[PDB]
């Protein structure tokens, strides 16, 4: 039902941490996604869950802010960083599995203030040359938005706590943390509309 | 008042936005129209004020014909009647700045469908016109696209307003006026329907 649950989009969470605000110009450091499943009574849950660090690709910008705001070292060579290629390559790949298995055509970005972490993915997957992108070109599902509804919240850690969720400032800013409570955030959004009553609409 | 507490202090303005192609950088902004929302003594979520420009397109904007075959514009026009960039602006966000303050919110925020497009022409409308006390936020929107997909599992337009029960008009869509109102209607419906069902308050 999860393929009916949004009439063909199969919903993937993703957080980016990069080195600016600049899609074009700025590294991308390091990417999460996880994936989706229902289970037999029409529950949302995680799936499968993908991370990697990402090199900067050749000639990127870098600004001081961001990376004090992350904490990153893009040199830290226990990084384990792979180039934008080999994450974005596989992580569509997985993606693309999932669509055709479960009956959708479409694969949609679930994120926190989804307009950044898409621009982004989007820039990398061009300067890549990727030519199969499963992502919606332009539409995502901003958690931001859909906590505001749900929660009154429109800050991470403040939907996720007043979700009744766990958040623990000391880990965020960080790609795998960051997406797991985006994750577990949406899921339980959309498990309590089902709960309400909210869903289904009708028969069927 | 109670809306200024419903999002903590966020004032939501539902905005759309007619062009002339998809970059917002280069391609001509041609209508924009903005509809304020108010709460009720139950505490439901209605439309306020409602706002609408024709807007001329900007000096060395491009013009993409699919666009305007699409939304039957024609910037030739001897009289659409239209303003400046600026002039619509202006006067959007003077109404809105006069909401935040009689209701007590801090900031603005945009309410429209797949908010990023519209989000990032009003944007670049507003540096254009080189305009200062933007009261919208730079980043923040609500996408009623993704709203609609929880809601009622639906990412178009049109689709999701009939599966809400509301009536669309096809004859009327792609104006920024009547796309404006429908998408007020239908963001206030999904914000009533949450708290008619148990959601809210929490
Ligand atoms: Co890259
Ligand atoms: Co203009």
């Amino acid at each position: 039902g999860l393929c009916d649950r949004f009439r063909g989009f199969y919903p993937v969470v993703i957080d980016v941490e990069t080195a600016g605000f600049n899609a074009k110009t700025d590294a991308l450091l390091e990417i999460a996604a996880i994936t989706l499943k229902m289970d037999e009574q029409g529950w949302l849950m995680p799936d499968t869950t993908l991370h990697f660090h990402v090199e900067p690709f050749v000639g990127a910008n870098l600004q001081p802010e961001a990376l004090a705001f992350n904490g990153i070292d893009p040199n830290d060579p226990d990084r384990g960083a792979v180039s934008g290629y080999e994450a974005l390559h596989e992580i569509f790949k997985v993606v693309r599995k999932g669509i055709k298995a479960s009956g959708c055509n479409r694969a949609i970005m679930v994120a926190h203030n989804a307009n950044f972490d898409h621009s982004f993915m989007m820039a990398a997957a061009e300067r890549a040359s990727l030519k199969r992108n499963p992502f919606h070109p332009f539409a995502t599902f901003d958690t931001a938005a859909l906590a505001g509804l749900a929660l009154g919240q429109t800050v991470l850690s403040k939907a996720c706590q007043t979700a009744g969720m766990d958040f623990d400032s000391t880990q965020a800013h960080s790609a795998l943390y960051d997406t797991e409570r985006t994750a577990v955030l949406f899921c339980e959004i959309v498990n309590r509309w089902k709960r309400l009553g909210g869903w289904p609409l009708s028969a069927a």
